[PDB]
């Protein structure tokens, strides 16, 4: 029931660079994941212009940020178009071989890690703060799947038996021990205000008891 895949060499190389390079401005991961959510939400809205039934899986269009200090996880949930199994396998709906190669070439020329989104591979910035990332997703044309990687050159894909999502993507960041500031309400609010003020969807930061 669990399939294990090797990353393409270039993507493994970029993930190692992200994990091993000294770079203090780690907060940019949240801007990148919220940006991906906003793009996925725009995609389902665009499809709904010609087929209103595309929203039968959920009419709410939103992004939720759910910190969990007990599990040391930060979960980003959106109700966007979601990814099929093929999209997960194809580097989470990106042309990441091309993007990761171009980004690493720009870094060699003096660009910085914060420019990752310009290369269409911003998702991998999750590894600045997370030791493991789980991506649960549901697209109207496929079943609910879980993608997961702790880097190390491979990722797994499995059918998800967890809480059904209806439609969209949930990114669960299992944070590194020294990166728990990203579970603090004031810190998350600061990052969203700084980097995501023009995202056209409600971003709700959940409170913990
Ligand atoms: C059917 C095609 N599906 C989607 O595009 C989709 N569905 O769900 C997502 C998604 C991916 C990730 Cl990594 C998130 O963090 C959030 C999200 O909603 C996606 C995204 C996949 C990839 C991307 C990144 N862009 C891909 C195209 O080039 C610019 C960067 C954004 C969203």
């Amino acid at each position: 029931e669990v399939e294990t895949f090797a990353f393409q060499a270039e993507i493994a190389q970029l993930m190692t660079l992200i994990i091993n390079t000294f770079y203090t401005n780690k907060e940019i991961f949240l801007r990148e994941l919220i940006t991906n959510t906003t793009d996925a939400l725009d995609k389902i809205r665009y499809e709904t212009l010609t087929d209103p039934t595309k929203l039968d899986t959920g009419k709410e269009l939103h992004i939720n940020l759910i910190p969990n200090k007990q599990d040391r996880t930060l979960t980003i949930v959106d109700t966007g178009i979601g990814m099929t199994k093929a999209d997960l396998i194809n580097n989470l709906g990106t042309i990441a071989k091309t993007g990761t190669k171009a980004f690493m070439e720009a870094l060699q020329a003096g660009a910085d890690i914060t420019m990752i989104g310009q290369f269409g591979v911003g998702f991998y910035t999750a590894y600045l703060v997370a030791e493991k990332v789980t991506v649960i997703t549901k697209h109207n044309d496929d079943e609910q799947y879980a993608w997961e990687t702790t880097a190390g050159g491979t990722f797994t894909v499995r059918t998800d038996t967890g809480e059904p999502m209806g439609r969209g993507t949930k990114v669960i960041l299992h944070l590194k021990e020294d990166q728990t500031e990203y579970l603090e309400e004031r810190r998350i609010k600061e990052i969203v205000k700084k980097h995501t003020q023009f995202i056209g969807y409600p971003i709700t930061l959940f409170v913990e008891e």
